[PDB]
């Protein structure tokens, strides 16, 4: 009946019950990914803004295609780290590099209801500028 909303207290229980048709309807990114950190689910919302496939995406890794040189503690070792626990609870803001050049975003992954899958959302920061902060060499 009402629309979705990110970073929602039940936003795993509405989109457990909704589809693949009106996650792309969503005015942000959606992600599923396995235990193994698979592309599950890929809403076509992301794939426009990234320039991904979803039936492309499925099977292959976050950070396998879907994100070259994501294989770091801060990113790939969140993921996996949660998982162990059963239940990846992170927050935070991440680069995404393309073509057109860097741009900041918001990042937020919440582990499924089942437990057998893992939800990643992203939603595109404001705008906004910044300077450099270089000093001397000592
Ligand atoms: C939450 O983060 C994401 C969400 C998405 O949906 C897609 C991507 C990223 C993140 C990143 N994607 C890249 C590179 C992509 C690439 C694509 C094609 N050719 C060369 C490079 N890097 C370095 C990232 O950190």
């Amino acid at each position: 009946m009402e629309h979705v909303a990110f970073g929602s207290e039940d936003i795993e229980n509405t989109l457990a019950k909704m589809d693949d048709g009106q996650l792309d309807g969503l005015a942000f990114g959606a992600i599923q990914l396995d235990g193994d950190g698979n592309i599950l689910q890929y809403n076509a919302a992301e794939g426009d803004i990234t320039g991904r496939d979803p039936k492309q995406v499925i099977g292959k890794n976050f950070f396998k295609d879907v994100a070259p040189g994501t294989d770091s503690p801060e990113f790939y070792g969140k993921f996996k780290e949660g998982v162990a626990s059963g239940n990846l609870n992170t927050m935070f803001e991440w680069m995404i590099p393309t073509s057109r050049g860097p741009t900041k975003v918001k990042v937020h992954m919440k582990k499924a209801l089942s437990g057998d899958s893992y939800w990643v959302f992203v939603k595109r920061v404001k705008l906004a500028a910044a300077l450099e902060h270089h000093h001397h060499h000592h």
